[PDB]
Parts: C-alpha cells; structure tokens; sequence
C-alpha cells in the first residue's frame, strides 16, 4: 500500500545500546518513512500513531536505586526542540537491604503510544536512560514504530 | 484530514486533580470531537481506537497499601449508564512497616488502549482513584485521546 | 465500518484459563476476522495494528519469585512455526518472608501493541504463561484485538 509507515526493533547486535534497525523479522519502513541517525523521519503531513516498548532486566538491587525512563521526542521542523511527546517513569528497585539473599532478576515493560499532528521533515526518537538494563535478546521486547492515518 | 480526533493531556495548573485539557503543545480535538464535562463526546457512529496514559509518583510507602487504578468508561445514549472499556491496577506499595531509613520515590505508568464501536453522542471518561499520586507536572506523561478509524 | 476488525476479552465463565471471546459487550468480531482454536484468524493481507492488554493478580508469593510473560505471535501459512510479533515479562515478586509479612495481593497488568503486514489465512495468538493469575474479574481487564489499517 501507500501508507508511510515504520515499525523497527532493536539490533540484538548492538551489545550496550540501543539500536533501532529494520533490517530483522516482521519490521517496517515504507512510503518516505526514514531511519535517520538513529530516529524516524516523517514524510508527510499528517496524524501518525506512534508507539514503543522497551524491556527492562537487571539482577538484585546493588544500592543506587535506578529511575528507568522511556520518551519519544519530536524534533520539529529541521533540527528545532526537542519535546517530549510520550513520557513514562519507573523504579526497578526500592529496596537494597543488608544481609540475606541476593540476585533475584527483575523485568520492566514500558509502553508509549499515541496520535500526534506531524509536519514533514520531523524526526521521532524513541530513547531510553538505561541501555545498560535493555532486554533485546529475544524478538518483539523492544520496538518502536508510526503509521499515518 | 476530517477524521474526528482527540488527544488531550493533563492540565498541569489542577490543583491536585485530573483536568484532561486540548490547550497543551501537541495536543488535539478536531473534526467534532468535543471536550465536555472533562469527558470526551462522540460526533458520530463508528470504528474508533481510543487510548490513555497516567503516570504515579511517590515518595516512600507510609506503610499501608495503596492500589492505583485507571479506566477508560463508556456512557452511550442521552446519559445511560458508566461500563467499563478498559481497565487496570497497579500496586506501587509491596512492604513497608519497620524502620530504619526513609525515602525512595517509585513510578508506576498505566497504559491502556483499544478499537471501539461506538455511537454519536456516547462520551468516554477516563478515570484514576489517586489524583494525588499522578504525576502531571510535565512531558506527555498523562494523556487521553480517540480517533476514527 | 467494512474494516476487518476484533476485538475479543477474555470469557469471564472460563474460571482459570485464557479463553478469548466476542460473546459480550462492548466486543467486536467483524468483516472476515474470526476466532479460531482461540485464535484471530486474518482475513486478507494488510497492515494491522495489533494490541492485547492482561492483567496479572496474586496473593502474596510464600517462597519462590514468578516470572509473568504476554507474548502476541504470528502463525503464517497455516500451522507453520511461530515468532513473536509482541513480547514483555515481568515479576511480580522480588522478596519472600519468613514470618511477619502476611500474603498482600499484587497486580501486574502489561499492554502490548504494534502495527504489522500480515497476510490472509495468518493466526495471530495472545498468549501468558500463568492463567492461574489472571485477573478477568472486572470487566476491560484482559482484551486482544486487530484493526486494518
């Protein structure tokens, strides 16, 4: 069809970051959609639904307790502001305490969508704090992608 | 674009309360989509993927348990009768009772999003049970919107 | 409208298991899309937006941490291998106390969603790995639809 749309996951082959490609199974970028530097690049004017989901995974709560963040910003224009569009906090851990166990793994699922008014030229991120923590060894944990409408 | 469409965010002036607003960068209400009653009203029948958004902040857990809901209702006809659309609950609080230290801030977001056949004039309410654990104060970080499909 | 389009809940008569249904309010099942073996049969090909939401409730957990997973996945041709479109996991327990602590209730919901090109005769599944902590109690808690688009 015609319809500009991008559905990318995360390279597996990235160790430590947060690649999003869709050179991999069942991903899109169609009809002027573009992966620029790392972000999407609309092609028309119009509403677009845009998405995203990140999966988290750490071990154990080793003091520091860590504040995972997940935002899709749009750069308008050409390079102008960046705001963000979707924006979702979450805390893995809350305690730490001395003396015990150790190690029970964690997992944090968060997902961004919504419908926005883009003007063509405009650039989609999708970023996370901790690539550290990202979980993309398997298929369908971490994607980010736009339809028009 | 004359699809009837929505995507309003929460007012970050309310005085601890949820004021869903279209007065907001990036937000939307067109094509007869109205904001009534800080609900959102139907301009006609049809296929329609509403969706909503609310994060929760906090600092520690005073002891006791908190539950945090989110739900987006349906009242159809001339004023019928609130049924659930979609729906969830969260439990930021697992533990908290003996003493040693304070402080911990924990997020909890809560997403939820579906395809609804619905008819003109059914107005949708999206609705949370803490106003004062919701973290409005800045991003898309709470968000309510609709569109025709 | 003549767009294929579902969206099925989960059966709440289907005590302790994941039964997907179009038998009750508010649930669509619609132009060629039809339930098969408990799953979403594709129509035609296309671009589909797919998303599913379940909610996750437990009592306490004496010993041991769960790990709770929702996956959607594709079956192509016509009972051919499996890969997963969606996919997140999650635990709703990182502690476990001997004593003092009494079995609090907990809840986990975890939404899911993308846009992908399917193609006709394609069985599209909304799988979780414990049914035995699923929550159908209310009504929107658990849902699994597709929309053409």
């Amino acid at each position: 069809s015609d319809k500009p749309v991008a559905h990318v996951v995360a390279n597996p082959q990235a160790e430590g970051q947060l690649q999003w490609s869709n050179r991999r199974a069942n991903a899109l970028l169609a009809n002027g959609v573009e992966l620029r530097d790392n972000q999407l690049v609309v092609p028309i004017e119009g509403l677009f639904l845009i998405y995203s989901q990140v999966l988290f995974k750490g071990q154990g709560c080793p003091s520091t307790h860590v504040l995972l963040t997940h935002t899709i910003s749009r750069i308008a224009v050409s390079y102008q502001t960046k705001v963000n569009l979707l924006s979702a906090i979450k805390s893995p851990c809350q305690r730490e305490t001395p003396e015990g166990a150790e190690a029970k793994p964690w997992y944090e699922p968060i997902y961004l969508g919504g419908v926005f008014q883009l003007e063509k030229g405009d650039r989609l991120s999708a970023e996370i704090n901790r690539p550290d923590y990202l979980d993309f060894a398997e298929s369908g944990q971490v994607y980010f992608g736009i339809i028009a409408l």
